């Protein structure tokens, strides 16, 4: 039974298609998120009401444009703008934006909680933020998205696919104000407060928002303040959760995003070839317990990817976990191992043990 009988509609689009319920989803200065419906579709969307009171004629004009320009993106990874248009609100001009409305919420509500599921979704939803990120760079006139972060990342369900949302509007944020309370300053690029920076602020953005889906924590939390996060930021002085990043290629990603020096950064080309970002083999191993160099043998976990890719019935998330001694074991004897304790068919000991030999040939040359 539904009680959206009771929901009254307040206003309605010129167009027509949508109606405002005065239900807020959301607030922020410059910004009121409400429930809205489509009465084409008849899907519950959001009816955001942007406005910037301190604004001029030609100010309005170009953010009314800005406001336009986002109706013609479509890609999976970016949440879709229906459509757009120039209202009046308390007097002075606003413009109202209806988007796709995202109920299972925020990437940054669900890293309060939980941790991004096992085994592909950690590379799938980097990757997916990469492709989105790249869709909007790839316009024309190219689109920087300025305000990227765990709470603009919204999710389909913890095993689906991410979406980029909220883009920080160009002439919305002209201003150092205006950029102090837009902003998170976690996720801020240095140069976020110059007058010009480019498309690399959304990198950094992107890896600072991969140390927390892999960290499980958020940036900066070491600071009391934003001033001290700015201090930190600006001196080169990364954040203490990224030395608790144990897996050496997610590390490698996160620094090569996060460099103070904006032309040093890696481009989203070359992560999008990163093989970090591979599914060849539909087998990965990782380490189960934290590394302690005064022990000789690990504690790993296998995880069947795609059982697709392998002889056999496999089901789905299949995980193994197995001990390695980094002095007298070796990957194909392990491998062996598991062939004859029945976890693989034969023919897929080539497979498996270079999975293994992936994770632990690395380890094995830090040890002393």
């Amino acid at each position: 039974m539904e009680e959206e009988a009771e929901m009254k509609a307040v206003a309605t689009s010129p167009s027509g298609r949508f109606l405002k319920f005065d239900i807020e989803l959301g607030r922020g200065a410059f910004k009121t998120v409400y429930k809205g419906l489509d009465t084409e579709t008849w899907v519950e969307v959001a009816w955001c009401e942007l406005q910037d009171r301190k604004l001029t004629k030609a100010e309005q004009q170009r953010f009314k444009e800005e406001a336009e320009m986002l109706k013609g993106l479509q890609h999976p990874n970016i949440v879709r703008f229906y459509d757009s248009w120039e209202s009046i609100l308390k007097g002075k001009k606003c413009i109202v934006l209806v988007t796709e409305l995202m109920t299972s919420g925020t990437l940054k509500t669900y890293l309060k909680r939980f941790k991004v599921m096992k085994p592909k979704v950690l590379r799938s939803w980097c990757r997916q933020i990469l492709k989105g990120l790249q869709f909007l760079h790839t316009r024309t006139p190219p689109i920087i998205h300025r305000d990227l972060k765990c709470d603009n990342i919204f999710i389909t369900g913890p095993t689906g696919s991410v979406k980029i949302g909220d883009l920080g509007l160009a002439t919305l944020m002209r201003t150092s104000f205006a950029k102090s309370v837009i902003g998170t300053p976690e996720f801020m690029a240095p140069e976020m407060y110059e007058e010009h920076y480019d498309e690399s602020v959304d990198v950094y953005a992107f890896g600072m928002c991969m140390l927390e889906m892999a960290t499980s924590e958020y940036p900066y939390s070491e600071c009391q303040n934003a001033a001290q996060i700015y201090r930190k930021v600006t001196s080169g002085i990364k954040p203490a959760s990224f030395n608790k990043v144990t897996d050496p290629e997610v590390k490698e990603i996160i620094e090569g995003c996060i460099r103070q020096n904006k032309s040093e950064r890696l481009s989203i080309r070359d992560l999008l070839n990163h093989a970090f970002f591979a599914e060849d083999t539909g087998l990965r191993v990782e380490l189960a317990e934290e590394d302690d160099c005064s022990n000789s043998s690990l504690a790993l976990r296998l995880w069947v990817e795609d059982p697709k890719k392998l002889k056999g019935k496999h089901k789905d998330n299949e995980a193994i976990e197995f001990s390695f001694n980094l002095e007298t074991d070796t990957p194909e004897e392990v491998a062996y191992e598991m062939v004859k304790s029945g976890f693989f068919h034969e023919s897929d000991s080539k497979a498996v043990a270079k999975s293994i030999r992936d994770r632990v040939t690395p380890i094995k040359k830090t040890r002393e």
